[PDB]
């Protein structure tokens, strides 16, 4: 049924399961072979020396086309799907790959599979916006300094666990094909063991759009070959960012993947609370503490509320909701009292739809039109008694005077 | 298509076709031949002189039984189905036959059949209830007075189209067998030509359960075993759906009830369906199908009610009204933002989040209530704007926690 609530329906974290992020989707790139129909040469070794094949690329030749569809497709380890670039390209030039998702995500695995050898210098980007701003992610190079002005294999400081290192490790060839690079962002971070309480890291994992640019690749020797770029498939793992408030993500009314935000949360990412849940501040539900949102109490007399920080602060960290436009002649933070003109119908429940009633005070026996809104005792004058001030008191006789009804007796 | 809807799908009055009613139904009766096996004599007129035969009845004798199925079966004019009663019985006795239906009907004609001679005295009953209360109709006897305290062949006054007349017609023998009795309720009624606008006649046709009593039979001779007998019964009708259901269907508790279309409810289409009471229920007329009509809630309620004064004061126009307005709704159609939210004019008129909060400036607006129509918040003294955020012409803004706008020279 619902994993968002525990055995006893207790609100517990419900999460979309781990899935590859890039599966079956479109990517905008810089260029690709076949326009104009291009060639590319491929060398193969044997025992002690080399032998080089070479081929051509027309995108209008489907089997000689090598689209990025070869990347998002299923990677058959027995019928590979090699995408191809235009050939003869290198630094200094941006070999740029773009990606706009439309939903903010976190990544765990970053995996690749090669049809080409592994280049030397490249970096990672990301965009927490929808394709407007872009920031890098990590660095990789042999010469971190001369090319990137970077240190080789730097340390991850605790004061900036958002450090981006550069290394020459595993930038090697072999592999000439099928190279396996599995970036794990989780590696090396000293406070990764408690990521559930690493919000800056919980921001480092925040990502909406992704960009990948290359310029440099290795050399050998020394158009014989048409050096190019090629890759067989792509897998990158992550889970849909619902802040721990939705077990999956579905489309919008305008074709947009959104969370069905539970735990009283709203927004495409459960980033905000659901409306009228302005009682305690927004938080993410934790495993030990259900940080769901919570609506305001109006005692069934209003549908809107707001919040102030001092309220929760002065509440000993307990609550801060307050209702607005308290109907049924009610008033208060919980619409929990009748305003001037009405009183509390004590017979009705504490949240009844007509719990506030006007004071039907004796227009003669009561002195005013206001009754005790707590008790309902109307304004009994000098000798007048009774709740609505109707009866005369002991030793007090009713008179037909429209002003002085009850009079003491000696 | 649906006969409940016109050529252009207009919800035209739909009617069950005229069909026989008592075909195949069971009836509990008082007594009949065969218990114990009884005898009975039958006379035949050979041209001029007389000859009387005589027979017996065992109910446990299938071919010598005389079951009431002989009345409900199809009558072969060449293989008649003569039911018979016990013999040695006559007035004064309620020789009564009853029937509990379970569905209200409208009837026009009444037909009979005979294997025995046509007797003299018999009566009619019915129930607008389910076999509990019982009321008569016309009478048939020689002495409408001495027996029924009634006049013979009375007139059908317009002022009482509920008159109960008595006549001697067709109590004769011959026929001694194969007697033919036909009755038309509308005969004599001056107001039968406008039955659709003759509600008393629309009540005069009301019938749910039927009872019929016999007493007398002619002693023509007059040593004999006298009885009563009949070959079949056919009664045509249409299932009472007020013109709002084209038929009647069986219920989940075995109840042949109207499939009430035209927004009508009740086993007879006599009432409106729940949430179908904008104008009260009425019966489909030849001029107007007077169908029921739902309440208007603009997608903002689950229950509704009605008051006639609304329809009264509407110049005969409308009157539905909703209950329990959820999802930021309130009103007769739950059709306004309550003392609370305001109207998001950009959003459609019936959205589940249509009403929008009065986001009044906690400083720049004075009160917490906005002109929920215009959303105009309480702009203070130099403040303008809907939520009262801007200062007005000639007003200097201050960061004061109370008074932002200051007049300018
Ligand atoms: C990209 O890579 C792909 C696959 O390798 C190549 O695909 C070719 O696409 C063309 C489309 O034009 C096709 O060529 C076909 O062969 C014909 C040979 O010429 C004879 O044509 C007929 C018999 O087919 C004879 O009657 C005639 O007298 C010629 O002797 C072409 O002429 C045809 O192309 C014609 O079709 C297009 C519409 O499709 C018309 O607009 C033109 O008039 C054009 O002449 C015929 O369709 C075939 O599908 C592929 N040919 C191959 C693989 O050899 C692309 O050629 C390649 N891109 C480039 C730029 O070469
Ligand atoms: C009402 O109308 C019906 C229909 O016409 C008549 O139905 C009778 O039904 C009985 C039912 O039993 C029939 O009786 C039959 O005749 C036998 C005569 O007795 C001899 O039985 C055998 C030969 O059959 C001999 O060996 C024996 O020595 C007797 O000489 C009855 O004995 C039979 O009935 C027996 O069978 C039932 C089970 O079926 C047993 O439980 C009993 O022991 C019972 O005795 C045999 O069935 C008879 O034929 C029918 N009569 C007809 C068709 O005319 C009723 O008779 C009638 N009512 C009256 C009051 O007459
Ligand atoms: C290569 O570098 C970056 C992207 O990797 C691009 O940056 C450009 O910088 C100039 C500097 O004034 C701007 O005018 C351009 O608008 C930027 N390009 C954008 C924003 O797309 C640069 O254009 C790239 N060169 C290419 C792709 O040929
Ligand atoms: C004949 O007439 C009616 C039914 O046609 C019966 O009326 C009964 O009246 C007595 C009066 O005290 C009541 O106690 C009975 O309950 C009535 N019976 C009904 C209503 O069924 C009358 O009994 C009939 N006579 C019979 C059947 O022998
Ligand atoms: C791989 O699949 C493609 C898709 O049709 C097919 O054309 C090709 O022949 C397959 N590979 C081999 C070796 O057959
Ligand atoms: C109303 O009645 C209560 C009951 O004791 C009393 O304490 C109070 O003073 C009265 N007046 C109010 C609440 O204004
Ligand atoms: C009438 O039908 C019944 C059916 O059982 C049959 O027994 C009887 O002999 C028939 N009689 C005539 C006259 O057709
Ligand atoms: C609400 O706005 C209308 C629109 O001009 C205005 O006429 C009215 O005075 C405002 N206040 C109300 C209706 O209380």
């Amino acid at each position: 049924p619902d994993p968002c609530y525990d055995e006893h329906g207790l609100p517990r974290r419900c999460i979309p399961d781990f899935v590859n992020s890039a599966f079956g989707k479109e990517v905008k790139v810089s260029s690709t072979c076949g326009k104009p129909p291009s060639r590319y040469c491929v060398v193969t070794e044997k025992g002690e020396e080399q032998v080089r094949s070479c081929h051509l690329c027309n995108a209008s030749d489907p089997k000689r086309a090598h689209p990025p569809s070869f990347l998002t497709d299923l990677n058959n380890p027995h019928n590979l799907t090699c995408w191809q670039s235009d050939s003869y390209v290198q630094y200094p030039h941006n070999v740029t790959l773009t990606l706009s998702l439309g939903k903010k995500f976190e990544v765990t695995y970053v995996s690749l599979q090669f049809c080409s050898p592994r280049p030397e210098s490249m970096a990672i980007y990301k965009s927490m916006d929808y394709g407007k701003t872009w920031v890098p992610f990590q660095f990789y190079s042999t010469q971190c300094r001369k090319m990137y002005n970077k240190p080789s294999r730097a340390a991850i400081t605790k004061q900036n666990e958002q450090e981006a290192i550069c290394t020459d490790s595993h930038t090697d060839v072999r592999p000439l094909s099928g190279g396996l690079i599995a970036f794990s962002t989780l590696d090396g971070r000293p406070t990764a063991h408690d990521f559930d309480n690493s919000p800056v890291l919980q921001d480092w994992v925040t990502a909406t759009d992704i960009k990948v640019t290359f310029s440099r690749l290795h050399t050998f020797g020394d158009a014989r070959d048409s050096y190019f770029y090629a890759v067989s498939d792509l897998q990158v793992g992550g889970r849909c960012k619902c802040n721990g408030h939705a077990s999956r993500c579905v489309r919008d009314r305008d074709d947009n993947l959104v969370c069905d935000c539970k735990h009283n949360t709203a927004g495409p990412e459960c980033d905000r609370c659901k409306p009228f849940h302005y009682d305690r501040p927004w938080q993410r539900a934790t495993a030990r503490e259900a940080n769901e949102c919570v609506a305001c109490n109006c005692n069934l007399h209003a549908r809107r509320c707001r919040f102030n920080m001092e309220l929760y602060k002065l509440s000993g960290r307990k609550s801060g909701g307050v209702c607005l436009n308290c109907r049924h002649n009610t008033a208060g933070r919980h619409c929990h009292y009748c305003k001037e003109g009405f009183y509390r119908d004590l017979s009705k429940p504490i949240s009844h739809r007509k719990a506030c009633k006007e004071c039907d005070c004796h227009p003669v026996g009561a002195a005013g039109q206001t009754c005790n809104q707590t008790t309902g005792q109307c304004p009994c004058k000098d000798g007048v008694t009774g709740i609505t001030c109707n009866r005369c008191a002991k030793g007090y006789q009713q008179s037909r005077s429209p002003i002085a009804p009850c009079i003491k007796i000696p």
